[PDB]
């Protein structure tokens, strides 16, 4: 598994049992665990491998988690920023994945946030 770390904030990505996401600094939560997989030829879905749920960005910007395999909205490009910095962009709105300093989890359209960038590492 692999981890998706706010460069800005120092918090990981995490999806709940209950479908919320949020960010948390706790690195011994096991649902920061993340599996890239890959859609298709160009795309990327991330999902959790504690719980199985896919992340979505909603077309209103808000951020959740899905078991709906069929659902348009969990599929993501990720591209390189640097330095070994990536930016997480939902194909079908084009809204960045954002981790805010009060630990709530979005979208946005703004490439130049700086809260948009991510690490992604291996987890061990
Ligand atoms: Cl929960
Ligand atoms: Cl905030």
């Amino acid at each position: 598994p692999v981890l998706l770390k706010s460069t800005e904030t120092g918090q990981y990505l995490r999806i709940n049992p209950d479908g919320t996401v949020d960010g948390t600094r706790d690195r011994s939560d096991v649902h920061i665990q993340f599996q890239i997989s890959p859609e298709g030829n160009g795309e990327v879905l991330l999902k959790s491998t504690e719980t199985g749920q896919y992340l979505r960005i909603n077309p209103d910007g808000t951020v959740d988690g899905t078991r709906d395999r069929s659902d348009v909205h969990i599929q993501f490009q990720i591209s390189p920023e640097g330095n070994g910095e990536v930016l997480l962009k939902s194909t079908e709105t084009g809204q960045y994945l954002r981790i805010n300093p009060d630990g709530t989890v979005d979208g946005t359209r703004d490439r130049s946030d700086v809260h948009i960038q991510f690490q992604i590492s291996p987890e061990g």
